[PDB]
């Protein structure tokens, strides 16, 4: 499995400063064996694919589930192909905890996104008091059905595991506990859609890596990659990328 | 007042057909009377404001309540302001029964829009039930109040009145059922703001607005313009914004 680092720089930048994030990366030593995905604001998804050297592929934020229509507010995959990004960020946490989208919502997104040959990135994850009451498995594996019972070509897809406890908090989970549910969601993987699936799909981890923390986090063996939030706005993002040096 | 219509392209185009409106638009003769204002999808707002003349102002489709943050999907007036739009849409029906974005986030938004130098078309309107059980009036006072709470310069603020049963349906309200909630609106205003506030203020309709519909609703005297979605793809676009010539 190719080691995976996307960015997402959720509600930041402007041209100037995403400018000179783009001129850094792309004068960076990165990884020849890291595939490296920047998830841009939808109004700068356009400069960020013309600035972004081509080796760097550009990921939209969030999308809907049609390829046109009256959804004031909304963007296509059909709109995200036109511009040249090639993935899509579905399921992130804020999208589920603060703009309230269901999971029902997320896996018609993903069927959608996939038909129109754009890659997934699908994000899943509990919350501390889930956690605090034993049933992590239980939360990240029914996010997990709903995502994989709308998945008929699982070469785009890239699940990403966040506990939302750790998104922006500092409370990075430690190696063990990403190891955990990466080795359990494989296992589900294997035991629901078939063992070439599970060995093939790469499982990164988000919440709070930084340039310090994400070379332990990465050599962990069920670990493929990260979904950077807070870092991949500074230059250590090139230090995520090249974790596994 | 001067005569205001905003065209809405909601979620359509692609560069290839909106660079096609945008060329009809840019080498048609519309009024100078009309003050004019296109919403595109935020992924094409830059080009957009790129290739629209200067005299065709540009507006987001939808914003959030804060400069930046951990906010995956949004954006921001700052990003709105960088790009060189002038304007957002807020309080748009679906923005508010799709996607359940309440009153009170809305004022949020339109406080914070204003606050950073934008301008806001705040879109107030009843559902067909509400309409059916005599409630109007109550409805949209309702709705006006929470955005006027937030509203400190009434010079930026466009209200649009779109009762939701027009939207999308093909079903425009009468030039009668208009004009007497636009008139109703203006009256709220001169006796909850001020009569200068009341006096200046565009209210514009918006909800299955067509060149065949538009001459006789704009001749009406509280009606100030139009938001014009499904015909504002349409070279009949330009025959609404000349409505009044």
């Amino acid at each position: 499995r190719k080691f995976f680092v996307g960015g997402n720089w959720k509600m930041n930048g402007d041209k100037k400063s995403l400018g000179e994030l783009i001129h850094t990366l792309n004068g960076a030593k990165l990884s020849a064996d890291t595939e490296v995905v920047c998830g841009a604001p939808s109004i700068y998804l356009d400069f960020a694919r013309q600035k972004l050297d081509a080796k760097i592929g550009v990921a939209a934020q969030n999308c809907y589930k049609v390829p046109k229509g009256a959804f004031t507010g909304e963007i296509s995959p059909a709109m995200i192909k036109d511009i040249g990004a090639a993935w899509v960020i579905l399921g992130n946490p804020e999208r589920r905890h603060v703009f309230g989208e269901s999971d029902e919502l997320i896996g018609q997104k993903v069927a959608h996104a996939l038909a129109e040959g754009l890659g997934v990135i699908a994000c899943i994850g509990e919350k501390l008091d889930e956690r605090e009451a034993g049933i992590t498995e239980k939360v990240v594996f029914e996010q997990t059905k709903a995502i994989a019972d709308n998945v008929k070509d699982w070469s785009k897809v890239v699940l990403a595991y966040e506990p939302v406890w750790a998104i922006g908090t500092g409370k990075t989970a430690t190696p063990q506990q990403a190891q955990e549910v990466h080795e359990k969601l494989r296992g589900w993987l294997k035991t629901h859609v078939s063992d070439a699936v599970a060995q093939s799909t790469r499982i990164i981890y988000g919440g709070s890596v930084t340039g310090g923390n994400c070379k332990e986090l990465a050599s962990q063996h069920d670990v493929d990659g990260f979904l950077v939030g807070g870092a991949s706005l500074k230059p250590e993002f090139v230090d995520i990328i090249n974790a596994k040096h």
